[PDB]
């Protein structure tokens, strides 16, 4: 609430962008999170 | 926060709306979304 929009057509296209964006967000984030910490734990090789 | 219920009775409706109305929000738009955008990819005709 420390910034918002104020004028007609900002606050319009906050109701009508709001049911899109917290769609996007909600199933997007979650998802980029994982497929960047999905790698592999113990590859590697063993020094003699 | 810019614009809220100041009336006792305004916030005892807030009170009991956001009981059902979050819900009702939170299962209702996922589920318009995905019913809108199941299509088909690539149904067509193909132009010799």
């Amino acid at each position: 609430g420390d910034v918002y929009a104020k004028t007609t057509l900002g606050r319009l296209f906050m109701v009508f962008f709001i049911l899109g964006g917290l769609a996007m967000f909600a199933s997007y984030v979650p998802e980029i999170i994982e497929l960047i910490g999905n790698r592999k734990k113990y590859g590697g090789s063993y020094s003699a």
